[PDB]
């Protein structure tokens, strides 16, 4: 019955987790990974399903692209009772030796987002929650994956805020030009647009949240994503995050 | 050459080079069936395409998702394609009294409330639309039969602290947000959206002509609640409009 | 009774609720003089006001000086003195290679880069014109036989750093404005003025409905120097345009 | 080199360093005849110019119009033509109660509410007055009998809602601006005016002497509009005091 | 090589790659007894440093002073001499109800209210400790026995108006922190303190590895100023722990 | 009755209205003993305290550590009990060529590239000092026969980046810093340290008084160290000026 998610409270079945990819197609994946996942709706960019973790129920909803449809799936989802989300998505590297198929689990995002600044001033940290944080590390360890623990710059563009040129401008605003740089040098490990968002909300809400993401290019090679490697990335990292909320869940 | 996250390539769009971009994947079809020789492209995360025609020419259809930042992308990644307009359609809530449910809103700029304009241009950068497609919107808004009001949209980039809704999880607004309707509805400003800040800023500084036309499908000063009806054709009016302000650019 | 700075009354203005709103005191008498009786009314500091009538309705004319700020003192008395409608027009040099000199420039959106529209909205609200106003505007402005444009604005507190102009005193420019000009040019702005950002804002954000007009008379991008006759057939182009701008306005 | 604004040379200048710069253009002549051999150099928009001699020496007086813009062109274009020391003499607001109408104030500081002090400096940088500016300005205050204050003074680009006036058309002061008075009483800040900022910025980062000296000719304690009777003796006053600071500059 | 203000070479910290920076320079010696041979090796202005072994490897303890520009200086003049990871172990005033005078708080973000961390990395920068620092801390704490809590702190580059307190002699806060304290409460943040923005932002941009625990002097639900009975029983508790911490780094 | 941080009373004031405020805890003796009957009051932290008389009245001693934060507390502190002017000494390194070592500058204003100072008044407000203490400091610094600059000071929260060095653990500088030197030397600022904004900043919009003199120690643009007993006398020479001005300050 929520506005957007086309869910109610009894469709969750008690569900105080959600994992929450970005790729509505990711969704039913996730769920697969579960038992007894069951499709529950699909409006927009948001695909719900619901499945079961060690008897526990875990709701998997799509957040599509950018923080303000991340911040109405969080919402949304947290007026139902889920306390928990995991982000699992794609991400691009911005260290040279962090490669494709990685698995990054942010420690903070730089905030290059807007809808961040709807739930707390800049000055307010986007960190995760320190549990799904641990939780995420150790699934992503446990799993054999390279894993990177760090900081990640969270932009709502996927072109000039990431400092692509391959553009139909080919400019980038001077706010953003030779930010790639200064990020890598500072230390920063990816680009991906929700876990600004994602973070600052949750942890100036009362909700737990973290961002695990698969790397599918490396920044300082290209800027557009082999097609390849992707769906074993993705795979990866939705093994991953099963792992992380079966962690959270007890 | 595949767009990355649209899934298209530039011969699917048969030489359009305008475009209509609702927010939601459902309604692109409903949009390009009200033109000749509507074709599915591709759907892939909040980005369904079709291809159709309109008085001969070639018209995308695309859908952005909720947001600047998934807007950005389809703007971006048809531009790449050569589409260089961009109509934006959808329904709207209004914050104005004078502005009724059935209502069209033209955009003529807009509150930049959000974060992803800022990736094209500093604050200080109009969000404002094409002249020509606002013009386009008007006439094909008033050619309908509705009222249409001309003004600014506050652009947020959340549909709730941002909008200064209170009825949510927390129940708190953070501070810069705090008596913000009230503010903006002092400033004539009409309604709330989410994309059209983005939309307008991206293209105003990209050499790129946008618009955004939307139907009033709840107002919030009033009480009232619409019927189903008035609802239904206020979202049928809104696609028609759309598509009678891309015909009117493409003249 | 008295407003203060502009130092007449409502009785003055007699009945007038549209002004047209040069910059310069001694192109008032001009502008007046092309509608019907023009009756001088004050001159004090940067303020010449005249009233005339134009189709049987009085119209103000009142110089604003340069900058937003004198410019908001003459907006504000004129609108205690029930003036709703300004129409800015003036004369600008262009930025942008396709924009010749007798042009005509109607302002879709200002770039803020005052200080005095901040004082009226926070800066992500849009430097908008009515679009009642840009229309007649673009109306006057194409009936004329110019060339025109339709188009973003860059508003600069200052003539000289903030227009990034090196021949100066000190030959600096501050950091936030090097590069300025060319970022301005490649995100398609048109012109740099001085008092449109504070104009639009205020009124967009006052129930006050705002347009700026401006014939061009240079173009930094350009070495010609235009000649005597060309520069005279601009102004004069640029005066009868926001006449005519302000006729269509008339109800 | 004749300047663009000021329609002066170098040669007219007769070797001035130094400026008493009014913001009203009828002041200058005032100014001027308070000093041996005035002559009118040029007045063009709200630049009126005369030069004289004060003590052997050429001092040029130069209406800025009023606001940071304005301001900044005269003193840019003074710049240029060798000026080098620049003495504001203004009318002001006191925003302490116990300050009175025809008391002057020598500001020691500006509250930056203003956008062309940021096209010289970023707002870090503080709108701080020449030392010895400021300290001749004190004394010829006391030595002309004036009752003078020193202190910080609100610099804002508008005269309205960013002095937190609310006698006004719309009768709202932008969020920003709200309480702002008060706040301001409270910093101990003697003074509201409105080009002070824009002018010690810009001279304090460009190598040039600059002070602001102003009339007090109401205060907000009391009322928003200044009284017409007291504004012609406050005006004489500060003309004395900056002439005097003048002849202590040039020493 | 000495280095400016700490006084010591590369060679006095005996290979050294993990310091203890407490806030109070009496606290250095009661940290470095902790562990085995401590030797003073300088005291300076604010910076007493001592080194001692920790499990047979080398750890300095360096007091940073109050604030981050200090603490800035202790971090940068350790890290050219080598140190890569820095515990902070300060004192803390809890804003949270259910935060008790004596627990320890690990920062897992820090509310950047400081003004050093912009010298190292935007405000969008996140303040977030090392992840392994932070782990180390927690465990540390646990196994201490003393009750701790993971969560966000308010690092302020003021004691009294930044951390919303009244009882000083203006009894006056700036706006921006008017309402701030009630702000961080409804958001989750668990205390207050000096330098954790700086350390973290610093050493999170820099490739230093950096975290910060507290122990709870104060909780602000109830008063202002730290009662002075519990001080030092709540700083050993603090310092056991941050020893503790270092050992499971060097592991 | 005690302060917090600096463990005085009121009491132990002796009455004293006015402070001199070193930054370096050892070095308030000496400024103490240049007066009568000097007396150690307090050392806790950075802040050792002493009282001592000056013809007659007495005036306190107080160290502040390094950077605004715990300035910030040591004044307020103070002014709980009683003390209303705040005199900064210290020794600076100039950033203009033609300040020489063993110049004195008087610090007119501040850029402001602290946070603390933001803490209690938002950036527009002007870092300046009262001109009192301003005027006393500028005498007694010419009475020592010294080269006496009166200018803006960068008031940076670190001493690597801020001040724009190199030579450190990253060697980079933020991009807000990158070039900062050069511009802050291009708009006349005399010199870098790393307290005045908060000093000046909390003090004028306090009701407080506030100055700071100090003794050039170093050059940045000139390669030429200078020797022991030049640095000695300049180091005496400050405190003395400071006590002067003091005295001055004085009734
Ligand atoms: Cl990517
Ligand atoms: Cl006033
Ligand atoms: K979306
Ligand atoms: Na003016
Ligand atoms: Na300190």
């Amino acid at each position: 019955t929520v506005f957007h998610l086309g869910v109610t409270e009894a469709d969750l079945n008690g569900a105080t987790l959600a994992i929450i990819p970005g790729d509505p197609a990711r969704v039913q994946k996730i769920a697969e990974l579960m038992d007894n996942p069951v499709f529950l709706a699909s409006h927009r960019e948001y695909t719900v399903y619901r499945a079961e973790l060690d008897g526990q129920s875990v709701v998997v909803c799509s957040t599509g692209i950018g923080g303000p449809s991340t911040s109405i799936a969080v919402e949304e989802l947290a007026q139902l009772g889920v306390r928990t989300f995991l982000r699992v998505g794609t991400t691009g590297a911005i260290q040279p030796h962090v490669n494709v198929g990685d698995m990054i689990v942010t420690t903070g995002s730089v905030r290059l987002d807007g809808a961040s600044l709807h739930f707390a001033p800049m000055e307010f940290p986007a960190v995760p929650d320190f549990d799904v944080a641990t939780a995420m590390k150790a699934a992503a360890q446990e799993s054999g994956a390279t894993v990177h623990m760090g900081v990640t710059a969270s932009s709502d563009t996927f072109y000039p805020g990431q400092e692509r040129y391959d553009t139909f401008t080919g400019r980038v605003v001077r706010r953003f030009q030779g930010s790639m740089k200064e990020w890598q040098d500072m230390g920063v490990l990816n680009f991906e647009m929700e876990s600004a968002t994602l973070l600052t909300m949750c942890a100036s809400s009362g909700l737990k949240a973290g961002c695990v993401a698969g790397v599918i290019i490396n920044r300082t090679q290209k800027e557009i994503p082999d097609h390849a490697t992707l769906k074993e990335t993705e795979a990866r990292s939705i093994k991953v995050v099963v792992e992380a909320a079966r962690k959270m869940l007890k």
